[PDB]
């Protein structure tokens, strides 16, 4: 599946960063070399945490066209219960988001219990790289969008 | 019950591929045998993963007309909270569609332990397939909507 | 509380059919013996399983007018996270119908460890029939809704 | 703060009358007493259980015109998963019906594991009556929305 | 990133007021001293609990014309389910009215077990001021939404 004329949006939020950068790589990497995605059709915005995700990807979404939209952050279960009610939050919005105005938003949040297992799926330490994955998921649901 | 006019739409994800088939196999098989559903009034959809279910039916509920949808996908609990939280959105999901719509959405949704457990709810290994519980319920969920 | 013009709608599913039968007459009775609820009144449909019931139930609330709605379904636990998803999903959607559109729903779902606590809340084996409840429940609510 | 011109509407269930009463009178009585609000300005309402407080509320938000409302009900952790679910939905459903009405909607809901810490938190055994909490945070509210 | 032409609001609740100031001075220090942000730019209003956070921000929001606004509430877990259906209650509000309003609205709400726990978090004994971050927070998302 190629989209040369995907437009694409990735929001991501800047905590745990070094879990981020490789997802958001991994993901535009994989959109331009194996479906042809244009750089220049790839726009790359970011937000302070998560919970700013649902809400920046929607700010976007009524400024510009986008075919799809793809939301990176990565939740850390800490010491209290933060995490769980930030994550439930930030899941829910995004699909709202998603429905609400018609554009496929690919879900790529993490929602781990430490740094390693976040470390591991963007692609360290043996992993596989996600970001990859979502990459892949944004180009097809853009095509099938139109 | 018998719905020779039915159109009826059936999407599914794309992961634990192995689950999945029999499901929708199950879901076909019923509908037609069992209810005189026509092969040509069953459209077929596909999208990368559960998350896509929502979003992938409410476009294509945009697109064409239905009497009913099914939704069908296969959740593993994995490492993270990942599954939890997907599972979550994606069930409040279907149902906001639904009733958004008007159009019936059938639940083809499981939220496994394992891979053991999908596959047994999928026909194998002496279960019961439930895709062909879902036919029934599409077909019998679209005729009272008429 | 009597309410002879009351127009009582009534959606049950099917699964666990043992427990369900019982609360369905238990609230049918207690509606005409002890609030003088017409007979001809009280509509009752049925779905294939919970999840089914806010779509019929809103449904019906397009095609007729009822003053009251009771959803009777029973949820079991399983071997899966199905149920745990299922009954919260279910649970939002009828609150969603009721609020949507200003009729008054009355929850009758029984979400249970197993079954013999379905029919002890069903009113067999010694327990007291839940059923009851939600028929003089509907009336009332029907009556504050005039 | 006083508010002599304020209408408060109470709308309480009737499970759990003994720990319902004194909360509903903690909360008139503080009203009157510490906020001069006027009796005659103050409706009750009630409902069979907490389930139905979302929807007598929204009912009685659209016949008459009130500055504040206070939700008041008491459920108790049973056998099943029925107190979890209700709970859930009931909170939900409340906080909808304020930010949908732009009325504000004071949380007088106890969710306990048993009848002990629900007296409790009624004034009695030694406890604090929260009604009164709430008849001041009613009264605030009701000033701030106009 | 500055902005001297940003409106910001911020509502907080007034349980544990320990924790709550701390939080706020953070919050507004960091936005005036690292933001370039107007002391008479910012609006501060309050509101009895967590609870009333989001119906407080939504009327303020109807009001005035904010760039971005903090919601900031303490909840600490206490011996019933109280904390948990709060918590997630007003989790879910303050994201739906900062969807709805398209103003960016910061959670500055902390969930915790203890008093520690929040103290700390609000830059006592030890630990970091989180109200800062959230400073920051809002007057990025307060330009991005210009
Ligand atoms: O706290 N832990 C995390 C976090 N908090 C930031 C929050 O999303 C937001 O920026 C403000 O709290 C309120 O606006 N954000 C993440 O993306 N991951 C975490 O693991
Ligand atoms: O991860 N496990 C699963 C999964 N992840 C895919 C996800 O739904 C989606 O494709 C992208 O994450 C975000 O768009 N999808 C499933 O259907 N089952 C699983 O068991
Ligand atoms: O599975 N257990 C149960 C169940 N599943 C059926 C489901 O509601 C529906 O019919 C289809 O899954 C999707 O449309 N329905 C119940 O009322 N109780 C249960 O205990
Ligand atoms: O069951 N326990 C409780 C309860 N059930 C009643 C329910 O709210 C309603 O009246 C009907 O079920 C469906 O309309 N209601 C409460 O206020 N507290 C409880 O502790
Ligand atoms: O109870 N514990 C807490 C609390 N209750 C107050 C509640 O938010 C509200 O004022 C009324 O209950 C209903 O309107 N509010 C908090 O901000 N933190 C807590 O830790």
């Amino acid at each position: 599946l190629k989209g040369p004329e995907l437009r694409i949006l990735i929001v991501h939020a800047r905590y745990n960063l070094q879990a981020i950068e490789p997802l958001v790589k991994g993901a535009v990497e994989t959109m331009i070399e194996k479906h042809d995605v244009k750089l220049e059709n790839i726009d790359i915005e970011s937000v302070p945490g998560s919970w700013e995700l649902p809400q920046g990807i929607r700010a976007s979404i009524a400024r510009n066209t986008y075919d799809a939209v793809i939301g990176i952050g990565v939740l850390i279960k800490g010491s209290t219960m933060h995490f769980e009610y930030i994550s439930e939050a930030v899941v829910h919005g995004l699909m709202r988001v998603g429905l609400d105005s018609g554009v496929p938003v690919i879900l790529g949040l993490l929602t781990v219990l430490n740094e390693e297992q976040a470390l591991y799926r963007a692609g360290l330490n043996g992993g596989h790289n996600h970001g990859n994955d979502w990459g892949s998921a944004a180009v097809e649901m853009g095509l099938k969008a139109l």
